């Protein structure tokens, strides 16, 4: 199967997912200075008060925190979005060390990770089913940079141990997203990809432009995960990040001005 390394990692993928080559592929480099502001933005909105989350996952790429998205729980709606997404779960990227990690860059600079909530139209009635349309989904990127502890953030952190391996989860009920985000909603959005085989073009991303700080110890702990299941040879879970695509036809519009 897929993965990160060198004989099944990003550069393999387009042999079994030949849209990894495809016009709409993301991650991409946010060039801070041709992203244009666009006023035709509506204001974001992020909301998570009602946010049922459920069980924490490694699936041997990263590990998922999954939510109740049977009902309109916790959804994003706004800014460039035409109706209400529905979060499903987030997950992060990271790195072997602090100097890369992130999958979208910022005038070519790599974050330590990223985050990635994610959510799908509501018009479309499943996730399978937004995944077969241009505007599917809608993730939420928030970089992550080493600082101080990021409190929000230490309940995933301290439950790892319980599924350091391929295929183990645990409960993970009552944990509210809203503590992993930052203050300002400020944001760059484009039409991209998922970054993950299946690569598919569904997804509105919107990337915040503030990082949140976590610490070193808190990014270490996401380092001593495994991608191999249990019992099998150790390979630590590191440097589970795609590079930046091609931006092909498209432009990054800014929020702010
Ligand atoms: C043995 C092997 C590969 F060489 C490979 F390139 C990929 S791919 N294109 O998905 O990255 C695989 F899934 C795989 F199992
Ligand atoms: C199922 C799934 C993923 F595994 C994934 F990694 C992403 S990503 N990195 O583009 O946020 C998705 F959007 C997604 F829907
Ligand atoms: O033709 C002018 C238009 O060009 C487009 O590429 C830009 O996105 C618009 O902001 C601009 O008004
Ligand atoms: O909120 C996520 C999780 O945080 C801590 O692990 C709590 O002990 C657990 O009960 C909860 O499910
Ligand atoms: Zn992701």
């Amino acid at each position: 199967h897929w993965g990160y390394g060198k004989h099944n990692g990003p550069e393999h993928w387009h042999k079994d997912f030949p849209i990894a080559k495809g016009e709409r592929q993301s991650p991409v480099d946010i060039d801070t200075h041709t992203a244009k502001y666009d006023p035709s933005l509506k204001p974001l909105s992020v909301s998570y008060d009602q946010a049922t989350s459920l069980r924490i996952l490694n699936n041997g790429h990263a590990f998922n925190v999954e939510f109740d998205d049977s009902q309109d729980k916790a959804v994003l709606k706004g800014g460039p979005l035409d109706g209400t997404y529905r979060l499903i779960q987030f997950h992060f990227h990271w790195g072997s060390l602090d100097g890369q990690g992130s999958e979208h860059t910022v005038d070519k600079k790599k974050y330590a990770a990223e985050l990635h909530l994610v959510h799908w139209n509501t018009k479309y009635g499943d996730f399978g089913k937004a995944v077969q349309q241009p505007d599917g989904l809608a993730v939420l990127g928030i970089f992550l940079k080493v600082g101080s502890a990021k409190p929000g953030l230490q309940k995933v952190v301290d439950v790892l141990d319980s599924i350091k391996t391929k295929g183990k989860s645990a409960d993970f009920t009552n944990f509210d997203p809203r503590g992993l985000l930052p203050e300002s909603l400020d944001y760059w959005t484009y039409p991209g990809s998922l970054t993950t085989p299946p690569l598919l073009e569904c997804v509105t991303w919107i990337v915040l432009k503030e990082p949140i700080s976590v610490s070193s110890e808190q990014v270490l702990k996401f380092r001593k995960l495994n991608f191999n299941g249990e019992g099998e040879p150790e390979e630590l879970m590191v440097d589970n990040w795609r590079p930046a695509q091609p931006l092909k036809n498209r432009q990054i519009k800014a929020s702010f001005k």
